[PDB]
């Protein structure tokens, strides 16, 4: 919708609900998003350093 976002993406569950609060407080949008399960090195090579 209109919450900065690539939809296919994965992000963490903490931004995530901190950015659909955030967004529905002042515009209004919500965003969509379903629970997924990753391996060991895809979880270790997407940390955020």
């Amino acid at each position: 919708g209109s919450t900065e976002f690539l939809p296919g993406s994965l992000i963490d569950r903490a931004e995530f609900e901190a950015e659909n609060r955030r967004v529905v407080a002042e515009g209004g949008e919500p965003a969509a998003g379903r629970p997924v399960l990753m391996g060991i090195t895809k979880a270790s090579l997407a940390t955020d350093s």
